[PDB]
Formats: C-alpha cells, sequence, structure tokens
C-alpha cells in the first residue's frame, strides 16, 4: 500500500478488533489450503504492543476460516491475513472485511533473546 | 437465557477461561460446517475489557473445532460458541462445557472510530 | 523434559511469543484429526500471567494448523501443541519450531470459583 496501522478504522468505540479487508478479489476452495490474503496495510505497532489477527464470525459462518496470526511489535512488512475454505467456495470480493486486528499488551519476560 | 457474564463459573483460581455449555443437545457433522452454538450467556463485559472465545483442549482432541471469536466490549446479545466436527460426527450434550470465555484487556489507541 | 518456560527463547526483542518445538518426529495427515504433540516444556507460568499457544505463520501455511490453546496460571503439566494436517501430509521433524506461546495478563473477576 504502504499504509500503517494508525488508517484503519474500528467499527465502534466498544470494538476490541480493526478491521481488515483484502485488496483482491480472491476465489478459496477447501482443497487450495491455507492462503494469504493481502491487506495493503504495514507494521509496526504501537510500542509495548502485538497483534492478533483474527476472524470475523459473520465470515467464519459463511466458511472462511482465519487462521490467528501474531504480529510482531517491531514487523515492519505487510500484514496478511491467514485465510482457508473451509467446506465450499468462498469468494472474496476486494474491500469486503475479512478479519480484524486486535492489539494487546507485550509482556517483558526475561527469557533469552 | 438472560444471563450475564458473572455468572460464569471458573474451573480453579489459576484458569484463565470462564467456562461455556451449550443450551442445546446438538450433533455436528464434518459437512455441515460452521455452526453457532447457543449459550444463554449474555454480554455486555466489563469496563476496558473485550472478550475472547476459544476452546478447551479435551474437547479439541475429541474432533470439535471452537473458531476463535472477539466478543466486543459493549455487545449485549447472546454469546454463541462458534464450532465445527473437525473429521467425525461429534455429540454435544446440553450442558457439557464446550469452550471458554478469557477476558483481556482493552487498548486504546487513536484510531477513528 | 522437564524443563520450564524460563528455558525457551524469544527470536527477536520485538517478538510476541517464545518458541515451541516438538520433541519427536511426528508424521500427520488429514484423516488423523487433532494430534497432541509433546513439548518437553512445563507450566506453570509467571504470576498473574496465562499462556496462550498459537501457530507460526510460515507453518501454517504449510499445511499445519495449531489450535489455540489456554495454559492456566497454575498448570504443572507438560504443554502440549494441539496441531492438524489441514489438507497433505505433514511431517515434523523433531526440534522444528512449530508454535509460540504467548504470555497474557490474568484478569482478576469476581466470577465464583
Ligand atoms: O464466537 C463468537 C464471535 C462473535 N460473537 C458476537 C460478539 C461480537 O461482538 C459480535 C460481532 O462479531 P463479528 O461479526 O463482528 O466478529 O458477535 C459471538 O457471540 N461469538
Ligand atoms: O494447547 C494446549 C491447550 C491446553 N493445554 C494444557 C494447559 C491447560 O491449562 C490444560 C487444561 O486445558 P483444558 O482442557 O481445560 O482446555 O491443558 C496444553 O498443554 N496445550
Ligand atoms: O497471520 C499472520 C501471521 C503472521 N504475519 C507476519 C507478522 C509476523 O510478525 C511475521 C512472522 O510470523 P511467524 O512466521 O514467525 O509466525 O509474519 C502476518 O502478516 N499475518
Amino acid at each position: 500500500q504502504k499504509q500503517p496501522i494508525s488508517k484503519l478504522t474500528r467499527a465502534t468505540p466498544g470494538s476490541a478488533g480493526l478491521d481488515l479487508c483484502s485488496t483482491s478479489h480472491t476465489v478459496l476452495t477447501p482443497e487450495m489450503g491455507p492462503q494469504a490474503l493481502s491487506t495493503g496495510i504495514y507494521g509496526p505497532l504501537p510500542p509495548n504492543t502485538f497483534g492478533l489477527i483474527l476472524g470475523r464470525s459473520s465470515i467464519t459462518m459463511k466458511g472462511l476460516q482465519v487462521y490467528p496470526g501474531v504480529i510482531d511489535n517491531d514487523y515492519t512488512g505487510e500484514i496478511k491475513i491467514m485465510a482457508k475454505a473451509v467446506n465450499n467456495i468462498v469468494t472474496v470480493s476486494q474491500g469486503n472485511r475479512i478479519a480484524q486486528l486486535i492489539l494487546l499488551p507485550l509482556i517483558e519476560t526475561d527469557n533469552k533473546v
């Protein structure tokens, strides 16, 4: 894109997630397996947070599975949605809100690096 | 139901999750795809938190997949468990603990709404 | 093993997750359904935190699904990765980093126990 995370919108003040759409029209089938969908949105994330990509319920019920994805605080690449058609052919129109990004606190530990 | 989240119980003081059961007896097969299971439990959530629905390991190993679900802080509807039979026929008895609700902090950002 | 969580490493300072490998060579197929992979790493977790097991994207794209798993703060058993081959035969070499553990804050509520 390259657009940053600050450009994403949350649907309501109580909404935990920032909505993510695919930039492309994509058709998915079960036998295709996991596919990485492009968003045109780029890390990195606010200080001391990491990101979690999760599906929206509406889209899940429609047979599109979003695999939970961890976004590191310092990742500066494109944020892609890992998705699979569950049972049937799923068609993703450009600009449909497929997933959501949740920001979570990044806990410090003494683990080696 | 309508019952609130305060009515849920956690199995041990160290348990991260509040246990969720289905109110109905339900049979699930792989070709059915994602099904929304009723809990009779309703949002909303404590201030400055959001909720995450996740599966229990025992139930996962038994072939019932729970799709991660985000519950918004201000959602006042019924909390439903999005589930799928993975490989085989899964039978869910009324009152079996199928999923768990985790409460997480809702981080404030300057994202447009 | 028994090794504690403090022995795990994080790949970069910005990495949210602690990397998890299987201790065994394992072959997985779709018809096998969910399998619990041994890590040789044991709870419990730092005070006031709980753990979440999630997949790595690279491994997900390769057709290995990791089911999100909650680790309770006071769990003192072995941390196992719940996994399934999605579409094809997946082979897991001993010592490949399959999953990651994320630490999250454990919120106190007045829920009965
Ligand atoms: O597993 C789930 C996921 C979502 N919801 C409810 C709570 C959410 O705030 C609301 C809207 O979800 P989305 O379609 O925007 O994901 O649906 C559930 O009951 N269970
Ligand atoms: O992916 C997982 C999920 C759970 N557990 C362990 C830690 C939990 O505290 C314990 C009990 O899990 P449940 O059956 O209640 O989900 O199992 C794992 O090792 N890996
Ligand atoms: O759904 C996902 C999961 C991961 N990533 C990006 C951000 C991560 O920091 C980076 C590396 O992920 P891993 O392979 O280590 O999981 O990939 C995504 O864009 N989408």
